């Protein structure tokens, strides 16, 4: 996240952290037994880390489980990015407290102009490599389709959303993929891709969750 701000230990509390021996995603615990990430962030060996702050101490308030199961989206295009979303489920359920708790999936979709929150442990440095250790926050606005369009022509698809500042200074980067931008309380995206980080005129683009409920929903209930 580039030009955010330190959220605070587990105030995010359903942001989750895709270890294959170092932290390389970001996702969403949905309930006890799954998690939703970004499919470009798919790979085999995955153990989700909840209730994670710092990523290199172990504090006290972590849950380390593996996948049983991935489920990238069935049209996801690894070209366009087009459908970037999977599904991951745990091979035990997480004990939800206050520092593990699950997001609400949207019953509509949100529009421009709401504040969202985004969240990772990815690069910091829009020109550089800086990665930290602890959770990293972003408030940024949904921006109009034709700010978004304008900005990456024959790009965008109705699966995906801008959010950012076209000034540039904030934005999520590599790092904070499969993450969360959860606005007045529901999931509403997933950190899928951007040009760079943080430059003017080229927002991040999130997956529209609010377009995958019924896949969700069935998927994970008949797995
Ligand atoms: N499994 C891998 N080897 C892997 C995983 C995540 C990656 N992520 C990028 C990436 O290239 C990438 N992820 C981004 C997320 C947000 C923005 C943004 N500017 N908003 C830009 C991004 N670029 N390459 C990746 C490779
Ligand atoms: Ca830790
Ligand atoms: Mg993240
Ligand atoms: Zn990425």
């Amino acid at each position: 996240i580039v030009g955010g701000y330190t959220c605070g230990a587990n105030t995010v509390p359903y942001q989750v952290s895709l270890n294959s021996g170092y932290h390389f995603c970001g996702g969403s615990l949905i309930n006890s037994q799954w998690v939703v990430s970004a499919a470009h962030c798919y790979k085999s060996g995955i153990q989700v880390r909840l209730g994670e702050d710092n990523i290199n101490v172990v504090e006290g308030n972590e849950q380390f489980i593996s996948a049983s199961k991935s489920i990238v989206h069935p049209s996801y295009n690894s070209n366009t990015l087009n459908n970037d979303i999977m599904l991951i489920k745990l091979k035990s359920a997480a004990s939800l407290n206050s520092r593990v708790a699950s997001i609400s999936l949207p019953t509509s979709c949100a529009s421009a102009g709401t504040q969202c929150l985004i969240s990772g442990w990815g690069n910091t440095k829009s020109s550089g490599t800086s990665y930290p250790d602890v959770l990293k926050c972003l408030k940024a606005p949904i921006l109009s389709d034709s700010s978004c369009k304008s900005a990456y022509p024959g790009q965008i698809t109705s699966n995906m959303f801008c959010a950012g500042y076209l000034e540039g200074g904030k934005d999520s980067c590599q790092g904070d993929s499969g993450g969360p931008v959860v606005c007045s309380g529901k999931l509403q995206g997933i950190v899928s891709w951007g040009s760079g980080c943080a430059q003017k005129n080229k927002p991040g683009v999130y997956t529209k969750v609010c377009n995958y409920v019924s896949w969700i929903k069935q998927t994970i209930a008949s797995n």
